[PDB]
């Protein structure tokens, strides 16, 4: 009776062959770019995000007083953990390329695609302030996505924030230099409150007009330079990531100014990986935040990476209907009539040896409730153990999915499956 | 500046420390997915009141607790159990038997005082719905696999003991309650010998039974013995030669049976097993048994139940005592340059490699090529391709065998090819 807080998932077999397969391409992608796994602990004291830049998150942390009188909170993202972790290993030669993919939580309102508890992937390069380190990281996103199945629908959205500090400062020197969370709502709200939001803000019409017109829709980054900003550096070096990007069959990567990112401490590109069906603006995202570990150490290390959901990622697994892969083979091992527990153990015992998945039936049911069961676990083939054509050393090997049948000799099992 | 430090009890896990970590994962689920079982996953945090039923408010005193919303207890999981069984009894058109194995992370609030952790990875495998030898033995079988997979095999032996066993032998020794006795032969590797004694005379044993406590307490017997030294043939003990021989048939020998595993005795209901370390520095690495009335207390659903728990702390360190070599599933390739050359053309090439199968890292950073091959070594690359403008006008790269330490000249088109081939 007792049940599961809400906004919490359970995960049955099938459920987790969706969530294995997204951490098994994650994690297979990033150690291809080089990538080294790393985790830290699921709890931490609340005092650790009071940070000045990483105040975003604070907003829905799991946090509580443990019994010992202090406040703790689950983690709510991975990047202060990690950084933590990068301050203290002076050793290692730089660049460091670490990934995870941790539980995180966050006490909000569940929804289609959101719930109080997810697995977050996370990689990141600590130590290079290069524009080679940021196309790599988005390299490394796409990487994922089409691993994944998800190729067609999204569009890599870039931007930085010094480009969009000086714009709204080579106009109007308001004070208020960092509109950005303003800029962050644009899609989020009205049209007429985002006018007005800004325009409260102290900037006049022309500026409004123009912060307006960069946020709508997404440009090409060419014409950055025209519309605003003669060529600055920043902007050279967006366009050098951008060629950067087309080296790894990176394409089509647009510029947007309205690519703001929640978490404050970004100090450089942002972007994210935009839903072409409209359900997710963001199915990933991430940028550089070289004043981070500076904050939290005292030591300055560049820093850019990002973070990506499984939640999301399940659903459009699911709408796009991507064919989960199996790796092995998994075979179901019937008896009929009187035979021994034991003959049934020492086959699944060389078929395991072989790679196989093999699952032995241990319930006093019958031949027909056997296969019933053995299809309903998905198993690619049947061996059938008979009592009579055991005395001819023979087995029955059934192909689950074509419906074929042939009796095969004992000693020819293993090859036989292993051909199929 | 200062820093906020992590939680004292809790660990870090560096790549170095990760790359033990992942091998004891890939190697546990690869061995219960090869046995059928499947893997499920729950919630981090549940009611207080989901431990209840099989734990009292002693234990549930060194959880992660705090008051929610509605006031009402929640908790950081201590265990799976709890969560698996009421997955089990919370859908009913699951087949039967359910093999399903969880590795989620569990915590505890202890002080670090008994070297632990106050957070760890905690692997569990269970067989539900069926109440047999056949279910006792593939579990333990399944452990012994995971076990000797983790290059583990010759440091443990199994060692079995049972409830109804217990009582059998107990109750044949005394009218007074059983637990009395087994909490006794539960202090047996703490107090002394004499005081030991003493402590069985009291409850009302003969030299007879204190005898052949203190003997089966001292050495492990083979499940035939037993019959003889206890003078009777139980349907138990026949339970267990018969659970010996299935595990003979998996390859899993010399089976033990030791008396004085009892603690849980009053959780499990049937076969209870531990993987005993011979080194003597861990009584039981991993171990379980058979309890078929958890889930009738949780749910009101008679649920038969079967299966071991196995944390990573122990398992981490006997890979290290038993100096276990760790495989690499891909082959590394470095990948950088000495003189202009284009990052765009070592980014191709990375492509290319990667999609055939090698994990590859490129220079990012300016830097001389002395640093550029100490950071390959640094990250134990196999191979470090060397890109030199002039080199390249040739169409060829330089290729060195990081271990061999020497290099060739290779042209493009057969850079991916040659490494392939290449096995260092």
């Amino acid at each position: 009776q007792i049940e599961k807080i809400r906004g919490f998932r359970d995960f049955y077999p099938e459920d987790m062959d969706v969530e294995k397969f997204i951490f098994k391409t994650a994690e297979e992608a990033a150690e291809a770019f080089g990538f080294r796994r790393i985790d830290f602990p699921s709890l931490e004291y609340l005092d650790l995000y009071r940070i000045k830049s990483g105040e975003e998150l604070l907003q829905q942390t799991y946090s509580f007083v443990d019994k010992g009188g202090r406040e703790v909170t689950l983690i709510p993202e991975a990047t202060p953990s990690t950084v933590r972790m990068v301050t203290s290993r002076k050793d290692l030669q730089r660049p460091l390329r670490w990934y995870s993919f941790p539980k995180v939580w966050r006490y909000e309102e569940p929804q289609a695609g959101r719930y109080r508890e997810h697995y977050q992937f996370n990689a990141d390069i600590f130590g290079s302030d290069s524009p080679e380190a940021d196309a790599e990281v988005i390299a490394l996103a796409s990487s994922i996505l089409d691993r994944l199945g998800l190729q067609d629908i999204y569009e890599i959205r870039i931007n930085s924030r010094k480009i969009m500090e000086e714009i709204i400062g080579g106009m109007t020197s308001s004070d208020p230099f960092s509109v950005f969370s303003i800029i962050d709502r644009y899609h989020k709200i009205s049209r007429e409150e985002f006018v007005d939001q800004l325009r409260s803000a102290g900037i006049g019409e022309d500026g409004v007009s123009m912060i307006a017109d960069l946020c709508s829709g997404t440009r090409g980054i060419d014409e950055m330079a025209r519309i605003t900003g003669k060529s600055s550096e920043e902007i050279a070096r967006m366009a050098a990531v951008e060629d950067l990007l087309a080296s790894y069959g990176v394409k089509n990567v647009r510029y947007d100014f309205s690519i703001v990112r929640g978490l404050s401490y970004y100090t450089g590109i942002v972007f994210e990986a935009y839903d072409r069906s409209g359900q997710f603006r963001a199915i990933l995202g991430g940028g550089r935040y070289d004043n981070l570990a500076s904050l939290m150490s005292g030591e300055s290390v560049p820093a850019v990476g990002f973070g990506m959901g499984d939640a999301v990622i399940s659903l459009l697994l699911k709408r796009e209907n991507v064919q989960i892969p199996r790796e092995k083979k998994s075979v179901y091992i019937c008896r009929v009539g009187k035979i021994n527990s034991s003959i049934m153990n020492e086959y699944s015992r060389k078929l395991r040896e072989r790679g196989m998945n093999v699952t032995v039936e241990i319930m006093e049911r019958g031949l027909s409730a056997q296969l019933k069961y053995a299809s309903a676990i998905g198993a690619d083939f049947a061996v059938i153990f008979g009592e009579r054509d055991l005395e001819r050393g023979v087995v029955t090997i059934r192909n689950m999915y074509t419906g074929s049948q042939e009796n095969v000799g004992l000693d020819s099992v293993v090859e036989h499956l292993i051909s199929q």
